[PDB]
Order: structure tokens, then sequence, then C-alpha cells
């Protein structure tokens, strides 16, 4: 189950740093 | 135990994106 927690946790970083690259160098 | 601290360094490193993403756009 750890490999399954790691990659939504991992996917969720990666939305969180495509969302803060958004607002700061698109908006 | 590396899925442990995988975890909590991917934890850690969740949390300084969030601190950065406030102190750029947030403060």
């Amino acid at each position: 189950e750890y490999e399954q927690r790691l990659k939504v946790l991992e996917r969720e970083v990666q939305q969180c740093s495509r969302v803060l690259g958004w607002v700061a160098e698109a908006l």
C-alpha cells in the first residue's frame, strides 16, 4: 500500500508545484 | 523502513513547498 499512497502524495506535490508555477509565472 | 523515512521526507518537501508558496504568493 505504500506505493499507492506515495504515488498519490507525489501526484499531489506535482499538482501543487504546477498550481504555484501557474500563479507565479502564468498570472 | 525506507517507506517510512521516504514518506516523512516527502511530507517535509511538501511542507516546504507549501511554506515557500505561502511566502511567495500569500504574503
